[PDB]
RNA sequence: UUUUUUUUUUUUUUUUUUUUUUUUUUUUUUUUUUUU
């Protein structure tokens, strides 16, 4: 019966198990067929309504039905046209849908540089993460980064540019979720730890592209060692309440 | 597929983002409402009615009929002539309503100087606030007092003035709330911290005007170097249980 | 529409201000109203069953309806007399209604002379108190004491006398109160700290009078420094749990 | 109106009041009722009777019923008809009614002299009273000792034997009522502390009598100071947990 | 009416009481009975399944128609076979009946023996509890050790021996007692110090003959002083969560 | 009566126990069915599908109906076919039903092979367990793991093991398990231990074979002495938080 | 001298939240709690 043995002594097959883990992954977050649903919809006016929706996103939130309740004659008529043409809905649906936080997380590259300028229209304001950590990097602030983030980098660079980013995601998930205030650091680390790392080992934009956007914003160096407000950052949540 | 990159690659237009967070804007308290509604109900009384109404908004409450209940026959009678009058509400109703705590948060300067004069029947008083911090700015002892700070000003000395007023706002909401007594520190932050920076980063009273109220109310110099009694409060926050 | 600047640029009146918060005051203005009406029922045995109320309200409580079914035949009968001549209630009644409490804070400076003799016989015992701090003053084991201290006192003074007497309304609120026995101190401390600085700030007997009292009751010598005794209690307050 | 410092500059009468406090006491134990019962059901064997049931309350509990499911049949004989003779009851009932904590409690010396022979048997044993103060006093370990303590004796002393008996009660309440387990030391010294005081403070057994018993028990000396063994068990509850 | 002192003036008879404490012991003194029951329903087969019935409750438990349920065809007859004969029963039945645990309880020589060589079948292992002390004796992870234990043993030396067996209590009674995983050190110790110390106290097997057992079992010395595995393991205690 | 002193003075039989342990042991025989079922559901091509369930059970989870919902249409398809085929359900069903848990855990010399290449898809990846501890070992990261194990290893190396794999399973089990994420060290400890050293214990796979697996996958020496990798994560367990 | 638990637990690019929260000279509890 002791037979397993012989199924251990076996040689692993590297790209045998790389065919099954990528047709076994957790698939709802789309990410590549996001900007295929965005042409199907949009045609040619998809570039500028996504710019729209990227900053609907950023300053209001995920639910666009919710929003729209507390909003201006002049948004109300904007907000309700991109539901009606992109079929966009709230919460986490279908693999063929599409939420504003999803058209967020696809364009990573627009949604980050759109952080500097929508800096205090945030529900965590920058000068609120300055407080915690001083001149904290404004392109972090949001947990769609996590798509800019190259896993080819070294494991102390690595884990330097998570932790800074993860120091945003600590307040800012406190804020969207009420229940999530009480709890401790590491309860509130392991609800956005998880979709954190599927963004970073996406395949999505490969680890070259990735480390050139955050050269580009000034995150890291020509080699690839993060800036002293990153490390300022990185240090911060270890010591973080 | 992977045509994102070109479209994060393009450059952001700073006024272009700015056409749309102004669009997409949360429809929310608006000073300019207030006083709109002030002069619709009042006409020509408004300004005296305004000063009663901050008064008792500082002493008292928010809820009027509550109030009422435990008051002399004097202010019963002055206190129903204005929920009569400027259709007073008690909560968070809609645009079109008025409550003691909007009027207050609207004239902001008149409401900080009136600190002054009402230190000892505030919630919490001031020598409270000087066992904390050593003689505690007055002008900082209302939540109103965040539509007076200027956010223009620079970083160290804008977070010394947001940290020095958070010390009264994490004693005075555990005194309005009692189920955020046994909360900690963080937990108290967490409730006022946003409606304090939408107040700080509002357009409403321009950032120069803003400046001026600090200098005359003894808070800030003529450059804007917080004073030694902001500093200890500050300092007294970071420390603070 | 931003006309708010020529509002708050307006000079406060110190005395205008001072009319409306006496108006707006809570209830129709307590003490006076207390005498009023024990001279109002009683006439000239007013006196005598002022003390006899003061000894009652002190060793059972408030509700005279409740500590009659557990009390003898004796006793019976001369705290039945009181309810149907004073005509006394329980809890938080209307400002013409008298309870024992209100008796005992109106007067103030025969109660906490009480409390010397009726040392053993309160629900904290003063062997209790001198645990906690050794030789605690016995004069301020009753939360009508606030009436006897004077506001006009020296901050650090002010703050001394507060803290000692705040050491047993932690313990007394404890006991009185079985839902607040696991609560820490700080949540307990929000529930008695709002009646005790309303009793310090009441216009009732002027702070030249109270300060002779705190005086004659060896609180504080000729200056106003307090004693060795109310030092360490104040010092107890600090590390208490 | 302000005549109440006339009231209160009134010389105190310790006798008057000493009247009243008599007069307006609360009624809940026995004591002196307790014997006059035994007597009525007893007649003239209730002294030996009276014995066994201080053995019976010491080394099982209160609840007569409860006890007897597990229990010999010559012990389920000689309970039934002590609970049929004095008609023995569970729990906290009339004054008219009897428990074995009442007969325990009201003849307290024979009482704290049978605590010398059952050590071993009690929930909390010697030997784990000796393990928190070294050498700890066998009469001080049941609650109805508080009724052998002299409340005439000096503040220093006085504490000193209360702390040393609040270490057994600590450790007691904690074995019988099993929510307290995991509250602190302060939250179950709040549930001992009230009738341990009223014990202390009752009439029954002059202050002079209580005093010579403790020192026949080898707890003071000639004077009144208690002995290292007490002193050390006082300084023990002072650092436990 | 205070007649009570001379009741308390009285000599204490000590064997009196001895009688009495005897007679109104707690029903579970079954070292007696389970012997003379084992003999009565085995017979003369009565040791070889006593064996049976020692390593059946060290290493499934005390409740035979649950394990029954998850156990081999060779199991379910041999347990079956020992119910139907000894009648065995599942829980805290009266006197004269047998459980798993009574057996163990008992036989406690026997039973600390079995536990080195079923060291790790139990439901705490032996190299779990050499993480918590290194070379905890294996001969105390069973609560029926408590059977084995000397109280004649020096104070030191006594408490030594108890507080090493408590460090597996502590860990066994939480992976039993689901309830007990997240309540504290002195919660779990409340529910076994007290059938502990009733163990050490019994008068089944002298002083003398339990001391040669933990010398053969090499815990104590020649003297009675417990070696330093025993030692570690008590400081371990001491010092647990 | 004392007879049982007699029956304990016998000598152990070492083997006459181990017959008794292994005739009474819990459950019939697990890991042994597993393969016994692979082989009657899948015939031939059950070596190819057991890898599939390896890599399923590893990046996703065990609830086979919940991650098809979340999943691509390749996905959704592979995994519907083990179901209908294998007969495959959720949770912890009876011994003649398999899981994608049960299938991991009998293979357990595969499924430690599968985490070198399968590092940053599992729940808690491998950069994150390199930030606790520097260049953690990989083969640890799976409850699987266990299974591999020698138990005669000497006892401070099988601790070292047990101690540094026990580091992953305190994360994994508070990522699964949301309940936990809260509860300390100590609490998350006492739910992983009892089937890990289950897994050690358990007669599947020899001790000789074990230790070849734990050499292969270089984790100890040619004697049994486990790497820096290793003894670094047990030591960064002790200091755990 | 009781408690006898079980290779289990499989969570999720989302939980997207609001210038709000306005509490009270009040609260007046009782030699009890007796667990295995």
């Amino acid at each position: 019966q002791e037979l397993a043995i012989q199924f251990a002594a076996q040689a692993v097959d590297r790209n045998e198990i790389e065919q099954w883990v990528r047709e076994f992954a957790y698939q709802g977050f789309d990410a590549r067929r996001v900007i295929e649903l965005l042409k199907q919809y949009g045609g040619a006016d998809w570039e500028k309504d996504a710019k729209k929706m990227i900053v609907l996103a950023l300053t209001r939130g995920n639910k666009p039905r919710r929003m729209m309740m507390k909003m201006s004659k002049e948004g109300k008529a904007t907000v309700e046209a991109l539901i009606n043409k992109y079929k966009l809905k709230e919460g986490n649906p279908s693999r063929d849908e599409l939420t504003l936080s999803r058209v967020a997380a696809a364009l990573a590259g627009r949604t980050c540089q759109a952080l500097v300028v929508l800096s205090e229209w945030l529900p965590v304001t920058g000068t609120t993460m300055d407080g915690l950590s001083p001149a904290y990097p404004r392109h972090m602030m949001h947990p769609s980064f996590a798509g800019m983030v190259d896993p080819s980098l070294p494991g102390d660079y690595l884990r330097a540019i998570l932790d800074a980013h993860s120091l945003y995601l600590l307040q800012f998930s406190r804020v969207i979720n009420p229940n999530l205030r009480g709890r401790t650091k590491e309860e509130v680390a392991a609800t956005f730890t998880q979709p954190m790392n599927a963004a970073v080992n996406s395949n999505f934009i490969s680890h070259e592209k990735r480390r050139e956007f955050l050269k580009a914003f000034g995150l890291v160096d020509s080699n690839g060692k993060p800036s002293a407000a990153v490390m300022a950052a990185a240090q911060a949540y270890k010591t973080a309440a």
